[PDB]
């Protein structure tokens, strides 16, 4: 049965994928995407994370579920992952650049949002089709954060930022998010430790 | 499956204001309702030869014409028939949740549906460790966005899908802005019966 517990959600999403989605065609789109994702999942698994699901060119990773994890660990790994994924993106662009797969098309950039809160975690769906995911306001914030941030940046919430030295806090500022009544305190963190 | 272009029809159903009622349902109250909702809704997709791509929270994504082949007219027809059965099935669930005191006497559960037909790269995307079957491209977004813009408990479709729908069944045609698409798109509100 799905039950509530504290977890950290991370969303990674490629910017403007739809554009290059043309003039790159089938093979191009499949080959690039499959590779992009190969690295990103690698980044998640290495940081003890869990790949909840892919949503188009987006990734949804969890920390703290299904395997119990300490609040500090949850955020520390999630951030390590976000910083790691970025390092892969710069190199993949270096791999696709000398392949022509990039360039009437720019390199690939992603938006990342991280949050920590409660969520009803467990198997959702029917007895014919059910997947393991996290449901709840907390998830929506993680998603909304990722969407509100600038390309090639990591935007966490205050809940997350508290485990982050203010020195690594590039930009603090409230922001109204879609579907969230109370304005959230967002924190754009530094890509480097 | 080896990713490749293919004409398909995409269906998105999303519950209206789910985050709002999750605060009056409590963890156990959300899992009960959400899982019951998914069972009846996916049953509808399956009994219309549709394929449940995935669940994006309280939202459902169904594909018609993939993996198994299906004609352009049948895709539209099954996808629409599915959306109409969902409403008939939701009406029943609302009665149940009515007695249970879960909702009704918290407004009764409602959902939005979006359907577009068009080319899209379908197949398995991901890594060797984790990869899933799904559709990718401009076509999927259009449906996702049409869902997003339609009034609660209404079925919105693109003009291409509308091209295979008897005229009297149309309720409202209109040039709208699809929060995610650059140029205005023509939309058609389908009669729920
Ligand atoms: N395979 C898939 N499964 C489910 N939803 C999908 C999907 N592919 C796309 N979508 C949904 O379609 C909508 C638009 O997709 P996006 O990937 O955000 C367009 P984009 O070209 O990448 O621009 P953007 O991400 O910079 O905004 C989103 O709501 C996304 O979640
Ligand atoms: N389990 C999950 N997996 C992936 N994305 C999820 C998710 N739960 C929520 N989201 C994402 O969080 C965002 C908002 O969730 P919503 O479905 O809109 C809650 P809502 O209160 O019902 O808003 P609504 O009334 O506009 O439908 C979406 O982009 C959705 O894809
Ligand atoms: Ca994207
Ligand atoms: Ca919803
Ligand atoms: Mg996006
Ligand atoms: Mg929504």
């Amino acid at each position: 049965r799905p039950e509530p517990r504290l977890i950290t959600i991370l969303f990674s999403d490629i910017v403007g994928f739809t554009r290059m989605s043309n003039a790159l065609q089938s093979q191009g789109v499949a080959e690039l995407l499959n590779e992009y994702l190969g690295e990103m999942t690698r980044a998640v698994f290495e940081n003890q994370g869990t790949v909840d699901k892919f949503v188009g060119d987006a990734i949804m990773a969890l920390y703290g579920a299904p395997e119990e994890m300490s609040p500090s660990e949850q955020v520390r790994r999630a951030i390590a992952t976000a910083r790691q994924m970025l390092v892969a993106l710069e190199k993949l662009n270096q791999g696709w650049q000398e392949r022509g797969l990039v360039g009437e098309v720019p390199p690939v950039r992603f938006r990342c949002g991280i949050h920590q809160g409660m969520a009803v975690v467990g198997l959702f769906g029917s007895q014919e089709r059910s997947d393991f995911t996290a449901i709840g306001p907390s998830v929506n914030i993680a998603a909304r954060l990722q969407e509100a941030t600038a390309p090639n940046s990591i935007m966490v919430s205050a809940m997350v930022a508290q485990y982050v030295p203010d020195e690594e806090i590039i930009k603090r500022e409230f922001l109204e998010l879609k579907g969230i009544d109370e304005p959230v305190m967002t924190c754009v963190i530094n890509p480097n430790m």
